[PDB]
């Protein structure tokens, strides 16, 4: 239908045939510090490819500038950069989505998050999904012979790379969640299970300094975590024991586990909480239907990552989460959307 | 910047951090024959993930259908498939773009074209663009110590993969080009340089049976080329000599060469043509501005594949092609948009 629409469909089909190049181009530009260079130049700066290349460690800036101008035009057509023309020369500025890959005040961005999925330890795993669907099991396990968190405890390089990737995504999002979710008035001893390096707790204690915090984590994660104020790092296993407190918190944890792991975990929360304790679960809820939206696209990608790394896991619906709580001991359950495609799921005991 | 805009920007930024999973997923689904399976069922058919897995060699259809429903939800988010909910069951149908990856009457689709970009010899090349922007040169040459087309004369597996990739793409578009471009009246002897396996000449000769056709091409390409009536496969080199004809044809050839190579090539064309000869160059022109369109994303994807495989090449504007015509001796130049993001540039002698 329609010649305009039929041409758009042909081009999208061609776009899909070579969509492997977009991650490769995005990573190369980002890791050439191009977004840092445009950003440092000042608020709303517009820099030519020749200007940007002046700051590269290159012995042939002529070739680099002609090469770079091609991939910067690519990022413009994918809405990552803006373009302005001054005498037939193209001047590029940061578009909204690029600011998530510019280092902020502390030097944090989504860069180590994107670079984790492009790691040499993970790249061959994405492309064994056909074998995984047909033969069951896990792509990550097919490639490495050990499951995901188990493998991390054997490779410090990838453990560290994963940890910075979680750390970076957490810092970027918790500022918007903390501003959305006003539910720490009745928190005094917060316990975060599978909290990574510790930044989620630290940022809650920074806005709510009455809170003391415990970070329950596997020991290979907490090995050299920073010594945040009011944060105690505890090395154990949330399927064995959870330290005692009045509130338990879980971000990007519940989605990694099957129903039987999830119930053993919520019963350990129940036993660690007091008669009025509560559990907080920060996660995306499973959408009832996929759709053509970047939220839906973000969610599906996460689903695909989960399939590849921890097949056991799943994104769950409201009804799936409520029933898991009730069987574990909890009485009340609430769902509060807290921005960034994320909910806070409250299991009141 | 509304809160909806700020939310869409975050979700896009998250989509970009994991954009490597989309090629992996589109490939795994295409190679499980899912687009064939839904297509067999009839125009507009909506199948459940369990119906689809009925035709897999899986040995565990239940795990297969769980896993497959996650990746099919992904393709619905990226507008490759449709999803309809019936009695709480998700039924998937083919969206217009997926039709390009369903084998047609002759068994051709963009499947081997996409699969070429995911080849084990091309994959390490895409993710070296930072190293090649800094040091100049070709990522392909850096990975495979020979330039692109010369390596093809050394790797019979990759030669076939590539030749089929070009065969598939030209079959798709050549029907629409011929339908839009009536500039083949008058032509008697058509010489096509870099014609590949020859399906594009064959197709022209099928609607214009009067035309005789020469397919000047590298020996390792025409070695096992098909035999089309009215098409003579000539092993050679367009930079040494182009056989005489009243019309010369180039598709996806010119963009692979720097300005000096194009002048030598156009000189050879000028000397092979009669007083009223003409050269036809089928190629995407360089757009003056990148835009947010699948057209411009397709164009940019190609510019980046160019950087990775043959750095010296370039897409060119009308003024740049005009200047190369004049320098080579041609009298008139014309530009006619055909279809499929392609132009015919006519060099008139
Ligand atoms: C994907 S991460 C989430 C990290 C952090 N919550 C965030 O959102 O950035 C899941 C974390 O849970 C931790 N984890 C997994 N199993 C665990 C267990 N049995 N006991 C303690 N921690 C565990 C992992 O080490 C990992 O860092
Ligand atoms: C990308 S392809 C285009 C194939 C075909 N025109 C199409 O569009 O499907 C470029 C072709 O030009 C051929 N080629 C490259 N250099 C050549 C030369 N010096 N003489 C003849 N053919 C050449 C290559 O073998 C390759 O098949
Ligand atoms: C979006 O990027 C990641 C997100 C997460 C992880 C890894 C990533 O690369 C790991 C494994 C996992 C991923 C997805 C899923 O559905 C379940 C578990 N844990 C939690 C979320
Ligand atoms: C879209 O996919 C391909 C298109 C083409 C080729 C390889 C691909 O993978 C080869 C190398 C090349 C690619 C791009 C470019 O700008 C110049 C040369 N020749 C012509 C067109």
């Amino acid at each position: 239908p329609s010649k305009q629409e039929e041409e758009e469909t042909y081009s999208y089909a061609m776009q899909l045939a070579s969509a492997i190049v977009f991650p490769a181009v995005l990573q190369a530009v980002i890791e050439l510090d191009v977004f840092e260079i445009i950003n440092k130049a000042g608020p709303g700066a517009k820099l030519s490819a020749s200007e940007i290349v002046a700051q590269f460690p290159t012995k042939n800036p002529e070739a680099a500038a002609t090469m770079l101008d091609r991939v910067l035009r690519l990022l413009v057509s994918y809405n990552v950069l803006y373009c302005s023309l001054v005498a037939g020369v193209r001047l590029y500025s940061l578009a909204p989505v690029s600011k998530y890959y510019v280092r902020n005040q502390n030097g944090v961005s989504l860069r180590p998050f994107m670079n984790f999925h492009l790691d040499k330890a993970l790249m061959p795993c994405w492309f064994r999904l056909k074998e995984q669907i047909l033969e069951g099991g896990s792509a990550f396990h097919k490639v490495h012979g050990i499951n995901f968190y188990d493998y991390l405890g054997t490779d410090s390089r990838l453990n560290e790379a994963f940890n910075i990737a979680m750390f970076s995504q957490s810092s970027i999002v918790m500022d918007k969640i903390i501003e959305s979710y006003k539910g720490f008035d009745h928190v005094n001893q917060l316990v975060e299970v599978g909290g990574g390096l510790g930044i989620t707790l630290s940022m809650i204690i920074s806005k709510y300094p009455h809170i003391k915090g415990i970070n329950l984590e596997l020991p290979h994660v907490i090995q050299d975590a920073p010594s945040y104020p009011g944060v105690k790092h505890v090395g154990g296993d949330m399927f064995e024991r959870i330290p005692e407190g009045d509130t338990i918190l879980m971000k990007w944890v519940f989605i990694g586990f099957d129903d039987d792991q999830c119930l053993r975990l919520l019963r350990n929360c129940y036993n660690a909480l007091p008669v009025d304790g509560k559990v907080l679960v920060i996660d995306t809820l499973l959408p009832e239907v996929p759709e053509n939206s970047s939220a839906s696209r973000e969610t599906s990608n996460m689903e695909a990552i989960g399939l590849t790394l921890v097949v056991q896991g799943k994104l769950r619906t409201k009804q799936e989460l409520k029933a898991l709580a009730i069987e574990a001991g909890f009485k009340t359950i609430n769902f509060e959307y807290c921005a960034c495609n994320l909910y806070v799921t409250e299991f009141y005991k």
